[PDB]
């Protein structure tokens, strides 16, 4: 009951990327068990970003999933305490983003509060030279271990001039109270950037996330 079939959030991130410090902004809304919201994110400090939009895109909403009745729902069942997650991705030139997030409810709405670290990325690829044109769908394995939800993901930044730049990606993600985790499953994201400024000051982003069997579909 906690989780309205409507539901806002407000969001911080203070981050760094190759020592650029910034600060961002954002309010967002959606459907938690449709598995549909968007976002609207202003950079509030150190923009305009000397770098690709594309990596902080993802980190600005696990609780707007849409999951089978028959897989637990462990970052809902969180609330209204809620969860944290942290997460690396290691991207094929060598570029490194780490994020710690804290996601609680306040006021009837999600609170995400967002650290990120982005590091080594080569100041003539296509990051720094902001040449990436958006994600490509994901599906993000889902298993428990250590009394934790993991999510990996083989994620592809498109690239301008074709072709894509890869991304591994390994989340934990852990209730801040004991809630049944679910098996192994995997959820199926897109999320597109709807608009944008010419110098992506202001952003807004729409994200689809559905959980799907892995085993047992019964197609």
């Amino acid at each position: 009951a906690i989780i309205k079939e409507f539901m806002r959030f407000k969001v911080h991130m203070e981050g760094s990327v190759n020592g650029h410090e910034f600060e961002i902004e954002g309010e967002g809304e959606g459907r938690p068990y449709e598995g549909t919201q968007t976002a609207k994110l202003k950079v509030t400090k150190g923009g305009p970003l000397p770098f690709a939009w594309d990596i902080l895109s993802p980190q600005f909403s696990k609780a707007y999933v849409k999951h089978p009745a028959d897989i637990p729902d462990y970052l809902k069942l969180s609330f209204p305490e809620g969860f944290k997650w942290e997460r690396v991705m290691n991207f094929e030139d060598g570029g490194v983003v780490t994020v710690t997030q804290d996601s609680s409810l306040q006021d009837g709405e999600f609170i995400y509060k967002v650290k990120l670290r982005g590091t080594n990325f080569p100041s003539d690829g296509p990051v720094m030279q902001k040449k990436t044109m958006g994600w490509e769908a994901s599906s993000e394995r889902m298993y428990p271990e250590d009394g934790a939800l993991k999510g990996e993901i083989k994620q592809r930044l498109k690239l301008k001039d074709g072709g894509h730049y890869d991304a591994e990606v390994k989340t934990t993600y852990k209730a801040k109270k004991p809630v049944q985790l679910p098996g192994a499953y995997n959820v199926n994201i897109k999320l597109d950037i709807t608009s944008h400024n010419e110098d992506y000051t202001i952003v807004e982003q729409y994200e689809r996330a559905e959980g799907r069997h892995s085993t047992g579909g019964m197609d």
